[PDB]
């Protein structure tokens, strides 16, 4: 591991839902939250064996955290990952969160093209308990992005977005998520940046029964967090990721900041 390229840098945006409701409306709250929640995704990564052996010290820390204290103001016709309302159904608590993260990816573009990753963090109620999503480590047909921008000519934006990002929300159903369990959302969503895809049923050794210790991150489920396996990455994710690992972070890691 090149100690000089071994940490993906973040540009870490809350929105100005997660503002008021995790933030209180303050600057310092919400900036505490997001840091120490970091840090601990960062513990994960940072301890974790690729290789199962001495290919580990990979790790994100935060560039930049960028507040949004306000909704963006929009004229009619136009969207915004900020706005007030949601999209594409107004009377939602929540966007739909698949055109949430392409809405994120195409306003933050310029701001995405210089770092290794772009996470939002929000605090809105996606249908169906769904709390995160990311790009990479997707099955789906012609399905890109993760870690290091990688472009992708949006024929509807008419540009280009890059897809190094992913989003996590605090809020699932009607009540904020435990921070137990808002750092596994986090977790799971750099996973697919990482390259990760879901752990199978049909893989035993990723994806254990509870008295085995239960589930690893990167299965389709979410849970609590208070099984063993819960905040470790499975054999299965750590294979996804090594393929790839050097070779991104030689791409676009850097040098770990004290
Ligand atoms: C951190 C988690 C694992 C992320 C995934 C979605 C995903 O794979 N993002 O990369 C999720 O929201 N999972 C939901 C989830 O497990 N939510 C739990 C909290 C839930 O609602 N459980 C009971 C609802 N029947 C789904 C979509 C499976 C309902
Ligand atoms: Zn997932």
């Amino acid at each position: 591991p090149d100690p000089m390229k071994n940490t993906c840098k973040l540009l870490v945006v809350a929105d100005h839902r997660f503002y008021r409701y995790m933030g209180r409306g303050e600057e310092s709250t919400t900036t505490n939250y997001l840091i120490e929640l970091i840090d601990r995704v960062d513990d994960i990564y940072r301890n974790t064996a690729w290789d199962n052996a001495g290919f580990k010290g990979y790790g994100i820390q935060i560039e930049q955290i960028r507040i949004l204290k306000s909704p963006q103001e929009v004229k009619p016709g136009e969207k915004h990952y900020n706005m007030a309302k949601s999209y594409p159904n107004e009377e939602k608590d929540a966007w739909d969160v698949k055109m949430l993260l392409e809405q994120f990816s195409f306003d933050i573009a310029e701001e995405a093209s210089k770092v290794c990753l772009a996470h939002l963090f929000t605090y809105q109620d996606f249908d169906m308990g769904t709390l995160g999503l990311a790009y990479g480590g997707s099955p789906r047909a012609n399905s890109h992005g993760g870690v290091c921008p990688k472009a992708y000519y949006s024929p509807v934006g008419k540009k280009n977005i890059y897809l190094n990002s992913g989003l996590t929300s605090t809020k699932n159903y009607g009540k904020t998520i435990l921070t137990k369990e808002a750092d596994l959302v986090t977790t799971h969503e750099l996973g697919h940046n990482f390259g990760a895809e879901h752990d199978p049923d049909g893989l035993a050794e990723c994806a254990p029964n509870e008295d085995q210790g239960g589930k690893y991150v990167m299965y389709p489920i979410a849970v609590s967090g208070d099984h063993e396996n819960n905040k470790m990455f499975s054999q299965c994710s750590k294979q996804s990721i090594y393929k790839t690992i050097e070779s991104k972070a030689q791409e676009c890691f850097q040098e770990r900041s004290n």
